[PDB]
């Protein structure tokens, strides 16, 4: 019922994970092959990897030691999940869990690199200043070193 | 190691967002009672409400209806953190989870009301603007009353 049998490690709240990695489900409606289900659910766990990344760049621009002189928006930081999100590369599905109770179905999910240049293009896209595409390029391009 | 058995659905990684709840740990130690490694716990459960508050309030801060005037850095907002945290009241443990492969104690936790009067003095000690303390202060009640 509200307690749960053979979980992963994974599975369980941990305050200091990888920002790389990220973890989401879905649920298995009835006419759905379970193949759909987990390509939903992992596709929601590497949303949100985007998102924890764009977390930490807000953190960084607000931060005392920001040089961005163009103005940022929470809306803007949003809209930055997608270029984000298109950039990532090498995501390895490292688990998928069952919730045998409500069919819910997680995943587990870790992306290795991102592509620069693909990057900065979709950050173009969404009118952000050159210096601003170039030190927010710089500052996931480090995310993925404090993670190799 | 291997699975974890009679895991309460809260100690779950699924984003269960919800600003008033908060959930943290403590590792068992020699010398400490578990009782008293579960008070560490919720008292870091009750700091992780707080910091639940304080990214609200950047993304209020960062968002493009913002009012305020004061540049407010990233250093700062982790350090109303301590105020938003002392100005909490009514917080509740709702539970206590023990992973019992590395003894980790688990709890969680929810903040019912807090105390304006006592987070506008923190945030005026801050030397905060008086235009950004009421606005801050403003912000956390539209938190707590989202969750009544």
């Amino acid at each position: 019922n509200s307690f749960l049998q053979d979980v992963p490690y994974w599975m369980l709240q941990n305050r200091s994970e990888y920002i790389t990695q990220g973890v989401d489900s879905s649920h298995i409606v009835d006419g759905k092959k379970t193949e759909e289900i987990e390509k939903i659910a992992t596709k929601r766990a590497t949303i949100r990897v985007a998102q924890n990344i764009v977390h930490k760049l807000k953190e960084a621009y607000l931060s005392k030691t920001n040089r961005i002189k163009q103005k940022i928006t929470n809306e803007m930081f949003i809209q930055m999940t997608q270029p984000i999100y298109d950039s990532l590369m090498n995501v390895d599905r490292l688990g998928i869990y069952i919730n045998p109770n409500n069919e819910e179905v997680f995943a587990l999910v870790r992306a290795r690199g991102f592509d620069k240049d693909a990057l900065s293009e979709g950050l173009h896209k969404m009118s952000l200043d050159n210096q601003a595409v170039s030190i927010l390029v710089a500052k996931v391009e480090e995310i993925f070193k404090d993670s190799v």
